[PDB]
């Protein structure tokens, strides 16, 4: 079956103390690495702070990756340099870069090709807008987007794909675990029908709009939806009881 | 006023091959109280080579986020370099204006928030070539420079670098030299004289062993932001050139 995935997107957050107390707070829960992947992403200068402070349990990552490999492209990080330095996963496509940065699907096709090609394991994000919803083009929406990269993807174990449901993210709106549930069936669809039956059973979909300790377990419990992209709530010590809803 | 190089390391070094790099640097010996020379590594890297570097190195990141601290995955904000005692930052820079749509607005807000964090920042501007040929080098660069100039308090913590576009991908030592002058007399016209003397503008074209001495001499000249050649234990011999 699926190995759950729950993870922690820290965003532009975080002090060296900060870190040292949150930090220390997780690693008093006990789980089991070989049966739920447990990840934190911390900015990257923190990478290495928060590297050493937390337990091996947790995996760990950055929150972007280069698509351009080593060379002349001041302030990015290619896939090399995470590769050397062990850094084991990536965030790819999430949504504040393609509003605040113009990330485009092709970009993030690109991304998750230099990714795979240095043995990184790739969380790649996409979702639909409230425009987009409201005109009944989820499907069509969500398919352009994993056919943009979908093809790419070398090993289902190791790319984890995350629904963002951007129609209920600063809009005021809530995405029921039913209407999560139902994209998140709509996206294994996609991966059956262009990648197989038997890799769209082995991908991890993780759900990535709004988590918190109150909603966590009705979202979990559905069928296709295999973990969480946490924002907000994953700064919090209290961020265990969602690992735990995963348990 | 002291001259200034920096190593703009951009995309590149290994955990092994900044060990072996900074291990060069620590041989020269110089005084840093004379000259100010800023290593720039790549975030995932800062730790690693801060700690690799004797105190006479500073060190800085190549970029900084527009916004503080929140919603933004994947920027690192003036806050959290802050709190890391991360002493500058690259602001501007072209591969930045280029490959990731950095406008003038974004310069100035970004300069906006390390200053109000305590950062010193090198910011980078110049014209292309189309620019160039068409009389527009001082329309383009007084645009550029206007866009922030008025933010900088200490003209000691603001450091400003030509780029020559139309010749990356050389510009003469002389050519350079008319450039930074023109840059002098826009800091002399909007911020004073006693301020134009004080800040330094380096260079931020092609720099190496072969170029470096040509280039410092010059009188409007006061350093380098330099690329390729710092990867290498040479610039220890690009860094003997400003002492
Ligand atoms: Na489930
Ligand atoms: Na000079």
């Amino acid at each position: 079956a699926r190995k759950y995935f729950v993870a922690a997107n820290w965003k532009c957050n975080g002090t060296l103390e900060s870190i040292k107390s949150l930090t220390n707070s997780f690693n008093n829960l006990d789980f089991d690495p070989s049966k739920l992947d447990v990840v934190v992403f911390p900015v990257s200068v923190h990478y290495d702070h928060t590297r050493k402070l937390l337990q091996s349990k947790f995996s760990t990552g950055i929150q972007n990756v280069s698509k351009f490999g080593n060379g002349s492209y001041s302030g990015e990080v290619s896939a090399e340099i995470a590769k050397d330095l062990n850094i084991e996963y990536v965030i790819i496509g999430h949504f504040e870069r393609r509003k605040y940065f113009h990330e485009t699907d092709e970009d993030v096709r690109e991304k998750l090709q230099a990714s795979l090609k240095n043995n990184l394991k790739a969380v790649v994000c996409f979702g639909e807008s409230l425009e987009q919803r409201e005109q009944n083009k989820t499907i069509e929406v969500i398919t352009k987007q994993v056919k943009a990269f979908v093809d790419l993807i070398d090993n289902f174990d190791n790319v984890i794909l995350v629904y963002e449901p951007l129609w209920a993210i600063g809009t005021g709106k809530t995405a029921t675990p039913e209407q999560a549930q139902l994209v998140h069936k709509e996206i294994r669809k996609i991966v059956k029908d262009t990648c197989g039956e038997k890799q769209a059973n082995q991908i991890r979909i993780l759900y990535g709009g709004s988590v918190n300790t109150e909603n966590c377990s009705s979202l979990i419990q559905q069928e296709d939806i295999d973990g969480f992209l946490v924002g907000n709530a994953s700064l919090k010590e209290s961020f265990v009881d969602i690992i735990k809803s995963a348990m």
